[PDB]
């Protein structure tokens, strides 16, 4: 039976190496672990920091848009406020154009008619004219005729006058001569009488 | 049995403390790896976490350059509304300033209008005077000439009046003459016949 | 007194009759003077009946001429009348006539006002107008942009759904094979510790049984 | 008596003065008759050449008031004719002028109406401008409100974008930690089968020396023992020669 105490002692002769390798052993066993597990945390942090600079950069460019839309909006705001201020100011304008279109159409009719009766009163003014001298030629016209009917009139008186004289002068005439006859009848009556008594006596004393 | 006891005690103690001196080691190892994978384990979140905040980044400045947009196309579209509505606004002012100035010469020139309305009415009445008195001495005239007329038909009757007025004084007169003379001869042959036959009583 | 008395009583007598002698030829005288001075009035005669005969013929004319003058002075008051009451007629048409036209004038102002005032009205109401028909324009838009607004969501929704999905399975299948390593592991140690605790002995005595054995069919028979 | 008949005496003498008073006057009066029959002849002149004048200024009047007349009537005439003129003319300027406003009339009628016509109209108008101002405010509202509605829509699809990204990232993520705990249960299998089969050929390599040097031993000495056996079977083959040698020199040796 000593055999197989010879089997104990090659049994720990076969144990020597299985504590001597230990050290090797467990260096491998950690080795790979390190290197897979820094790989992938070192992998990782590179991943990880690639996608930081890229959302500092983000950041950075969206601060600078807000500030340029800032800007822009106030501009803007400043703008459509001008423009309504610039349409009401239209408003009031065609407004006022209306009403004084309104004052300007009223006095031109009424400057219109005044020039329609200053028209008027031109061809009044010419008619007129011409009926005041038309009256004037009527009016030497019959200022002639009246003109030379007196002068017929005194011809006439001067005709009457002259027969009236003629025959109050013939009457006094008459009566004048009628009286020197009687005169010259006397006288011829008293040396006429006997002149034939005598005559009618002589041839009386005879038959 | 010295030596064998000996052994079989020195080899069962020697395996069984080597062997549970590597199993401690293996644990370890075991902790080990509870450590790295704890520490992958919390940077593959962070690594999410920031991922996550990037995408958010992103979607907001999209948001941003979209409605930046949309504010540059609305300004550009009142700017252009505004220099328009400027332009037409002094137009306007300047079309007002015209009307006015065409209002005021207007006025200004009906009111000449006036002036020379006046001026033609005086004239018109001055006329209307003129040949009231023409055919007011027209008339007058007029019944002159007639009354002139009248008068030579009267005095013309008269010529043939105081004619036969004469003839009728003519004819007394020289009857009254021959009345006279008739009755002288008359008493000449009365004393003569009234001798002669006185001569003839012897 | 005898005597005295006689003479003058016959002086008397003498005058008496001288007076009543004179007296009556003194009336024939004056017989002899109104005969002649009638004898001669009837030789005038001729020129009285010429004169009456024109007088009568100059009264004659004169009645007819002043019965002229009456027949056209009635004439003459009755169209002066007539004159006088179209003179009023005609002043009050005219006035009329004067007040039609300054009404017109006056109206015609107001109507140019009024359709200023009009025109200005339907300006404003057409700037409303405008106005209103923009933000009817705007609203439209706004519902084709609240359409693909939702649109758009609910697809993003669905996408999202499907994401966390897959986020979950993916758990599941993590689990599971990191399960399945850990368990394939533990068998493959324990099949190695039970085959070792088998060659502790199963091996040992029966290789020195058969290495006895060749031994032994060698360094003798 | 005596007394008597002075006063008697003294009447007869005054009627004889009465008479003698008369008879003188006759006898003045007989010559102023006589003296009158002379001069007839000239007092008829001066009676005819009287009634001549009269009758003379009688129609001198008379001619006088019938001129007068004449010119009178004429006057009378001229004005007629100047009235009935004048009439005229004013009955023809009314007749115009009841023309004109017949016509000022109808303008003034048509131009009330129009008048009415436009202050409808602008009330009309007015009206409208108010139910406009209603309805375009209405209409602001509802934009007001649909922009709003848009925003918030527009917002939850932002959100929605989101967490989807962030799920597929996590998905990535979870995708490398699964190849990667696969690549590290593949080196942990390798490096524990290393192990077992390092103790495997120990075993094995015990069990190799110890027989092949237990059975090189007994190989060795086996050998060993055939050489000797050889060996001495060539000795004693060598003394069988020895032996026979000397057995014939013995028989050749064969003499007396």
């Amino acid at each position: 039976y000593i055999d197989r105490v010879r089997s104990l002692e090659t049994e720990n002769a076969g144990l020597r190496l299985r504590i001597t390798e230990s050290e090797e052993v467990v260096s491998r066993e950690v080795s790979g672990i390190k290197a897979a597990y820094e790989a992938e945390l070192g992998d990782a942090r590179k991943t990880l920091d690639s996608v930081a600079k890229e959302r500092a950069r983000l950041q950075l460019e969206l601060s600078k848009v807000r500030e340029e839309f800032k800007e822009l909006k106030a501009r803007n705001t400043k703008k459509e406020g001008d423009l309504i201020a610039a349409q009401a100011r239209l408003k009031d304008l065609e407004a006022l154009l209306n009403s004084k279109e309104a004052a300007l159409s009223t006095a031109l009719s009424e400057k219109r008619t005044l020039e329609g009766e200053l028209h008027d009163l031109r061809g009044q003014v010419a008619k007129l004219e011409a009926a005041l001298g038309e009256a004037k030629k009527q009016l030497q016209d019959e200022m002639l005729r009246r003109v030379d009917a007196e002068n017929r009139l005194q011809t006439m008186k001067e005709e009457l006058d002259f027969q009236k004289n003629i025959y109050s002068e013939e009457l006094r005439e008459t009566k004048r001569r009628h009286e020197t006859r009687l005169v010259e009848i006397d006288n011829g009556k008293q040396r006429e009488f006997e002149s034939r008594l005598a005559d009618a006596l002589q041839e009386l004393r005879a038959q």
